[PDB]
């Protein structure tokens, strides 16, 4: 697979419910959907290393990791936590996360490179699944 590319979302369901279940209040949950309706995806992929910045229309973020080695990011709702990204298939991968200190519901996230040449991400906590899908700039 290729992800390299700049993604453009098209599709995003369930991020409410996602929120809700991390707590976030109900003003600031929606003021959070909104945001992610200009959520976009740069990745630069080279073997199993990934460079991937994620923005909205206000804030920027890099994520930087290998396939199969610890790193640390933050959950959905911004808390610390150490990820391993591990592939389930040629296609699609998935990352365990585990705060750094506290307790919170268990969290997650897939991509995924469909045949119709879209990006699926996933994010979880619990058992609220967040889907949203990108298309190339
Ligand atoms: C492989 C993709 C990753 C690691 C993406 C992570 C994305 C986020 C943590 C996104 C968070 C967002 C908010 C909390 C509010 C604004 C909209 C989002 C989707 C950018």
């Amino acid at each position: 697979p290729n992800f390299s590319g700049n993604w453009k979302i098209i599709r995003s369901e369930n991020f409410e419910e996602l929120l809700k279940v991390l707590g976030v209040n109900v003003m600031l949950r929606k003021i959070a959907v909104a945001a992610a309706s200009k959520y976009a995806v740069e990745i630069k992929q080279e073997g199993d290393t990934f460079y991937i910045k994620v923005s909205t229309t206000v804030y920027t973020t890099e994520i930087n990791f290998k396939v199969g080695e610890e790193f640390e990011e933050q959950t959905v709702d911004g808390r610390p936590c150490k990820s391993l990204v591990k592939w389930e298939s040629e296609n699609k991968m998935v990352c365990e996360q585990k705060l750094l200190k506290g307790e919170g519901p268990k969290t997650s996230w897939t991509k995924e490179l469909t045949n119709d040449g879209e990006l699926i991400e996933t994010m979880t906590a619990d058992d609220v699944v967040c889907t949203q899908v990108f298309v190339r700039e």
